[PDB]
């Protein structure tokens, strides 16, 4: 039950978002119909030498509405660690034909936006 | 047994089909021989997120020729959810040496088309 | 255990050969010393639906001098299923400081040859 | 382990940059990441005399308070330790970023910026 992206990983302190018709992943084998969803959040913790719990960067990973750990939500329900992005024209149904990704079956797909979209700040891949 | 490829999902009423010469997906890894298969139609149905059975958009999984659940078939034969496509220069053979993809071993291959080639409505790649 | 490159597809009926100093991947973090070493054909045979076997194209793999499953093999040893490449000021001396690779541990590298080589008849990738 | 692959020292000179130079590509880290050290392992094998034989000693990164010596400051003197850090980066513990985990990350490829200098019989 993967993401069919890669991650994209908060270095800053920032939680992320993007401007209202940004932010879903390139997935040229999709419908324009299909591109919304949401980035959740995923926290990673190591103990240290000292017996201290260190935080990971986050990793905040794509799913389709309708799809993965989050797919009950609708599109912008307020939830700590979930942001929703859509582009324009994309409609609001659950996109239960493309759902998540079996790692055993498909590689992930390398996280990219379009050529006019940078990464917000603190944010790298 | 499993295509080499990811499938093309066909979002509309249109089934998947191909001008003479076009859909051949794009493999470095084989000849001007090699080019010329089938895709085969699949189709999946799931209960939705709502509780009710629907039938998802379908699939279309491209085989070599003389690989795959239609291995036996001869090209251009005629059958529901079978289609044909072969690039200039492709030889009328099986393609055992190529042969269909183990999971356990290989990840699919994302299916990329040339640019220019026509796509029925509600195919996208 | 593991080639550190991808493999070689023979596709045609020849088997692999490179002209005297061509044929060495490329591998910036190697040094002009180490620019030495062997190709090893590896076949796969599938009993086919007609109960025959089929073989699926030899991959033929670079190791380098001295690594590898015939690293007891002096260069130029003759031995079927193997062939051997050298660049201009390699030293024919075992490169036990390469070894092979854990694929666990690191990625195989996407075998590339300089421009002025190009691949003989027959092979792809 | 390293999140990168090592740096192998085919001669007598160790490993060693100008100021500024020496630290790996990583897309994934901000320039205030750009700090760390590389340490030096060396294995041995059998040679043709029987006797113990030092095989290229390997240099490998790690960021900044990571590693087998995330204890040690910046610029602490030690055999086998060099310092590295690109102009912006910042003296502080890597510790969001940490070591890499074999069973879930393969090594990344060490590259250095063009121009970056080497001391003899490194190549990158
Ligand atoms: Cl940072
Ligand atoms: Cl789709
Ligand atoms: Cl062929
Ligand atoms: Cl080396
Ligand atoms: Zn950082
Ligand atoms: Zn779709
Ligand atoms: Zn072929
Ligand atoms: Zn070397």
């Amino acid at each position: 039950t993967a993401s069919w992206f890669t991650a994209l990983t908060q270095h800053g302190k920032e939680d992320l978002k993007f401007p209202r018709g940004q932010g879903v992943p390139i997935n040229t084998n999709s419908s324009p119909d299909d591109q919304i969803g949401y980035y959740r959040r995923a926290t990673r913790r190591i103990r240290g030498g000292d017996g201290k719990m260190k935080d990971l960067s986050p990793r905040w990973y794509f799913y389709y509405l309708g799809t993965g750990p989050e797919a009950g939500l609708p599109y912008g329900a307020n939830k700590d660690g979930i942001i929703w992005v859509a582009t324009e024209g994309a409609l609001n149904t659950p996109k239960d034909h493309i759902g998540t990704r079996n790692p055993a079956n498909n590689a992930a797909i390398v996280l990219q936006l379009p050529q006019g979209t940078t990464l917000p700040k603190g944010f790298y891949a």
